[PDB]
C-alpha cells in the first residue's frame, strides 16, 4: 500500500501489512503459558493465579514481600480498577462496545440528535484551523501528547482480530475470529459481515501519548507497575471516545483504535511524538518511554507534524540496558535488521528485532505486565513508599506539567 | 493553608427542626412546573430542547453566545462541537438515575468485573480494617481516578435525596427521557446496596461518602455564558463519571461495597462542605481554597471504614456577606442579596439549613435564553481567580494547569 511521503521508518520489498492474530497475545503459539503448578492455560489466567498466590502470601510481586497482606491486596484493586473502561485487555475489536466506528448509536450523539452537529457539512475546512481546534480537544481529552501523520496503510492490520456483531460480551473471550481491514471507495467507515472497510478518504491519524506515573512504574514488574498502566488504558479509551466525538460533530467521521486497527509505535514516530527504541517503544522527549498511545483515524483535513529526531537511535547503539535488565532475554542486544525473529515480528522495516513470546512468557511468572525496560531506559527518568508518596490528578507531575503546555504556536505552523 | 483552617468536628451545616430529606425530582431541571421554558421564537419546549434551538440559530448567525460575535461560523460550530463531545461518558446531563448505565450500583455485571472473576477480588473479604490505612489507599486511588481534591465525611443522610428521578431498568436509552419516574431512597438492615421494584435500598452500614472536586479550566469558564464555558463543564462531567466508577471498582475489589453518584443520590455541596473540600457561599456552591467554586464534584457512597476530614474554614462566609458579585453580575437575577435564612424562596431550595437562599428558577430560565450553562456567577466570583483567543492560547492535559497544578500534590501526610 507504500508509505507515506517523509516517514522516518526504513523499509524493504519485504513488507507486507501484519495480521493482528499475530501478537503474542492472540497467537495460537504463544497464546498458552504454565502456570505457577505447571498447568498449561490462556497466559493471562496463569497470571491471574500468580496475583492470587502473591496476595495470600503478602507479596507485591515475584517474591517481592509487601508489607502485609493488606497492602499486596490493595495493589491488586487498584490495578482491576484501572481497566474498569477497557474491553478484554486492550480494546482491540475494532467497531465494538467503546470503539465504534459510527457515533449514531451513542447515548451522547442520541441525545444532542436535536443540534444535529453529526449531520451538519463541515464549516472549517482549513487544515490549519482544523489541526488546532484537534489538538486544543485532543488535549481536553486526556492527551499529555498530540500529533498528527498521513496515514501509513503499511501500520494498519492485514485483518483484526474482534468477535462477531451477535457475541454478547460473556462469550467474547471464547468466540474471537479475525476480519480483514481493507480500504474501499466508500463514504464512511462501514462494516460488514466480510469486512471491516476504511474508507479510501481516510487519510490522516491523530496519535495521543497518555503519560504513565514514573513512582509507580519504577516498581515493575510489581503491582503498582501494572496500575499505572492499566489507569492509561482506560485514559486511552476516554481519549478516542471524545475525540472522535468532537471530530464527527466538527462533521467528519472518526475511528477509534486504542490497541486494535493498527501498531502504535510505527503512527506515533510518523506523527513526531518521538522515536523507535531498542525495546520497541516509542521514546518521547517528554516521558521517554513510559506513555502510552492510542490513536484515531480521520478524514479531517489537517496538517501533519514533522517526525523529530533527537538521538534516540545513537543513544539506543550505544546503551543495551534494558536488554540487559530484561528479566526474560526477549530484548536483542544486536545490531537492527530488516527480518523479524519470529512470527510475532513484522518483516521488512528496520528495527531492533526482539522475541516477544520471551517477553509475554515472563508475565504469568510475575503476575504483571514487567515493564522493566521502562523503568530502567534512560529516557524515562519500594511500594509501601509509593502508597505513602507523591502523587496528583490522573498520576501526572506536578514538577513536570509544565512541559506539556501548549500554545497555537506548538498545536500548528 | 489547610490544615491552618481545620475547624473541630461537627457538621458545620446550621439547621432547624424542620428540615426534611428532600425529593430530586424539586430541582428546577425536572420540576413540573419549572420544566419548560420558550425558545427564542416564544415556543414553549423542555428546558434543553429551547436551549438546543438557541445554539443552532447562533451557529448559524455565527456566535459564541447570545449575540456575542464569533470569528466565523467555524469558529461558532467548533465551539458547540466541544461541547456536544465533552459530555460523552454522561447520561441525561448528570448520571441522575441511580443504578443505571454508568451509575450500577453493584459492580458484578461490569465487563471489568467480568474479565477480573478468576480473582475474586471483590468476594474476598477485606484484608485491611484499619480505616487510616484505608482513607490513604482510596484517598491515592481517588487521585489516580481523576480528583484533583478528595474528602472524606460521615454520610448525613439529611443531604440524600428522599426520592430518586430514575427510569425502568429495562427502558431502553432511546425512551428514557420520556419514561423517568420517582422511586424513594431508603436506608435498611441489609448487607449490600439493593433495588427492588418500590425501593432504592442503602444499607445503614454505609456509613461514608468520598467526595472528589474535579477541576475546570479557568480561561474557558471565564467566558461564560458563552459556549466555552459549557464545555469545560461538559469535559467534567465525563471525568466526574470515570472518577465513581473507577473508585467504586477499587473500594469493591477491596472487598467492600461502593455507590456511585455523580449529580443523583444526593445534594453534592452538602457532602463536600461536611468533608472539607470548601464551604459554602452566596450563589450555593461550594468554594474551595484551591479552585473558588471553579471546580465539580462528585461522590462516592461506601461502608469502607475511613477517617473522616474536618470541614474548613477560610472566612467564606464572611466574606460573601459583603461581596455580592456574583449576586450584580447573575444575568437573571436569580442570587439574593439579602442574609441567609432557614426558608427556602420556592419549592426548589429544601428549607431548615442556614444559606443563601436563591432562585433557581429563575437561573434555569436563563439556560435557553443564552444557549448554555451560564456560569457567569463562577466566573466573576473572586475565590476563582474572547473565544479567539482562549482556542490560540494556554491549554494543558485534561484542561489543567502547569502554574496551580503544584497546589494539588498530596503525601500521605495530607491523606489522612
Ligand atoms: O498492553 C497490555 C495488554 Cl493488551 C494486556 C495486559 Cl494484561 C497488559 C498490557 Cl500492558
Ligand atoms: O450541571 C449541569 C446540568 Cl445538571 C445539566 C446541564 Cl445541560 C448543564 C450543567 Cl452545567
Ligand atoms: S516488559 Fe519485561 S520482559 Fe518484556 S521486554 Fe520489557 S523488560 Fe523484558
Ligand atoms: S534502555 Fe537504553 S537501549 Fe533500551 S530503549 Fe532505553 S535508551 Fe534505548
Ligand atoms: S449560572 Fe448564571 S443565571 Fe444561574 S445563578 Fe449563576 S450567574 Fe445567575
Ligand atoms: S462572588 Fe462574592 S458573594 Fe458571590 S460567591 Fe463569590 S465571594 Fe461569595
Amino acid at each position: 500500500f507504500a508509505m507515506t511521503a517523509g516517514s522516518p521508518i526504513i523499509v524493504n520489498d519485504k513488507l507486507e501489512r501484519y495480521a493482528e492474530v499475530r501478537t503474542a497475545f492472540t497467537h495460537p503459539t504463544s497464546f498458552f503459558k504454565p502456570n505457577y503448578k505447571g498447568e498449561v492455560k490462556p497466559w493471562f489466567l496463569s497470571a491471574y493465579d500468580e496475583k492470587v498466590r502473591q496476595i495470600e502470601n503478602g507479596e507485591n510481586g515475584p517474591k517481592m514481600k509487601a508489607k502485609n497482606v493488606g497492602e499486596a491486596r490493595a495493589g491488586r484493586a487498584l490495578e482491576a480498577a484501572g481497566w474498569t473502561l477497557d474491553i478484554n485487555y486492550g480494546n482491540i475489536y475494532p467497531n465494538r462496545f467503546f470503539m465504534l466506528w459510527s457515533g449514531e448509536t451513542m447515548t451522547n450523539t442520541q441525545l444532542w440528535a436535536p443540534v444535529g452537529l453529526d449531520r451538519r457539512p463541515p464549516d472549517t475546512t482549513d487544515p490549519v484551523e482544523l489541526t488546532n481546534y484537534v489538538k486544543f480537544a485532543a488535549r481536553m481529552a486526556g492527551a499529555d501528547l498530540v500529533g498528527v501523520a498521513r496515514l501509513n496503510r503499511n501500520w494498519v492490520y492485514s485483518e483484526a482480530v474482534t468477535i462477531p456483531a451477535d457475541v454478547p460480551y460473556e462469550q467474547s473471550l471464547h468466540k474471537e475470529i479475525e476480519k480483514p481491514i481493507v480500504f474501499k471507495d466508500v463514504p464512511l467507515p462501514i462494516e460488514t459481515d466480510d469486512e471491516l472497510i476504511i474508507p479510501n478518504t481516510c487519510e490522516n491519524v491523530i496519535v495521543a501519548g497518555i503519560a504513565m506515573n514514573r513512582e509507580m512504574m519504577q516498581t515493575a514488574p510489581n503491582s503498582m507497575a501494572c496500575a499505572t498502566t492499566a489507569f492509561c488504558y482506560s485514559r486511552m479509551c476516554m481519549f478516542d471516545m471524545w475525540l472522535c466525538q468532537f471530530i464527527r460533530y466538527m462533521g467528519y467521521y472518526a475511528i477509534p483504535s486504542c490497541n486494535g486497527v493498527g501498531q502504535s509505535v510505527a503512527f506515533a514516530v510518523e506523527a513526531g511524538l518521538g522515536q523507535a527504541s531498542r525495546m520497541g517503544a516509542c521514546i518521547t522527549p517528554e516521558f521517554g518511554p513510559n506513555v502510552r498511545l492510542t490513536k484515531v483515524f480521520t478524514n479531517m483535513p489537517l496538517v501533519p507534524d514533522k517526525p523529530i529526531d533527537f538521538g534516540v537511535t545513537e543513544f539506543c547503539e550505544t546503551c543495551k540496558k534494558c536488554a540487559r535488565e530484561c528479566p526474560s532475554k526477549a530484548i536483542t542486544e544486536g545490531p537492527r535488521t530488516f527480518e523479524g525473529r519470529s512470527i510475532h515480528n513484522q518483516s521488512g522495516k528496520l528495527q531492533w528485532q526482539n522475541d516477544y513470546n520471551k517477553c509475554l512468557g515472563y508475565w504469568p511468572e510475575s503476575g504483571g505486565y514487567c515493564g522493566v525496560c521502562v523503568a530502567v531506559c534512560p529516557f524515562t527518568k519500594n511500594i509501601t513508599e509509593v502508597w505513602d508518596g507523591k502523587i496528583n490528578t490522573y498520576g501526572l507531575d506536578a514538577d513536570h506539567f509544565r512541559d506539556t503546555v501548549s500554545f497555537r504556536k506548538d498545536r500548528v505552523k
